[PDB]
């Protein structure tokens, strides 16, 4: 009885709900911003990719990122910046057999998962304008209350 799946859309996630995205494919999985101090994008790289340059459109703008993933797992790079004049930088990585990606607004912070399945964990970026963060998803997603975060963490790590 999952709350979803919902099709790709731009929306403003409410505080204290996990958005859990079920990416089947490579490319941008999600991007979000409050236009002040957060811009984030999660980029998907398929298994067994040797080093190459690839293009991604972030907030309507083309960016070249060199990628690599010699794992049998999928790789999700979290790209980040805290100013509109700065370039995106690689902040964190989630290496996943499940292909599920999470984002949550809670407690003054923006949360994602990083590390490697089945031991992926949450970490944050800080913002002074949390409520104004909107996201665009590029794949189906589900919505899971923070009160059920252990269930979300299980899905991230072991699959729907
Ligand atoms: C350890 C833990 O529970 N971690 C959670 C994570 O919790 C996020 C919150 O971390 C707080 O600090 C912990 C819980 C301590 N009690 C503490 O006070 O240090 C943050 N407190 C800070 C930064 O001082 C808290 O932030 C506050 O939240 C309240 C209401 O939630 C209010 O918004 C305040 O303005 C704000 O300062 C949280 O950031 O949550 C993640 C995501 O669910 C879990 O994965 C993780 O396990």
């Amino acid at each position: 009885v999952l709350d979803g799946p919902y099709q790709p859309v731009t929306f403003k996630p409410p505080n204290d709900y996990w958005i859990l995205i079920n990416s089947n494919s490579n490319g941008v999985v999600l991007e979000g911003t409050n236009n002040t101090d957060v811009w984030v994008a999660i980029i998907s790289i398929e298994p067994n990719v040797n080093s190459e340059s690839r293009q991604y459109s972030l907030f309507g703008v083309n960016k070249q990122i060199t990628v690599v993933n010699t794992s049998n797992k999928w790789k999700f790079m979290e790209m980040f910046r805290n100013n509109s004049n700065a370039e995106f930088q690689h902040k964190r990585t989630l290496t996943s057999s499940t292909k599920l990606v999470g984002i949550l607004k809670h407690g003054g912070r923006l949360w994602t998962y990083h590390g490697e399945t089945p031991n992926a964990t949450t970490d944050y970026s800080t913002t002074s304008n949390l409520n104004e963060i909107s996201v665009t998803t590029y794949a189906e997603f589900y919505i899971i209350p923070r009160s059920q975060e252990s269930k979300c963490t299980e899905y991230i790590n072991t699959g729907l």
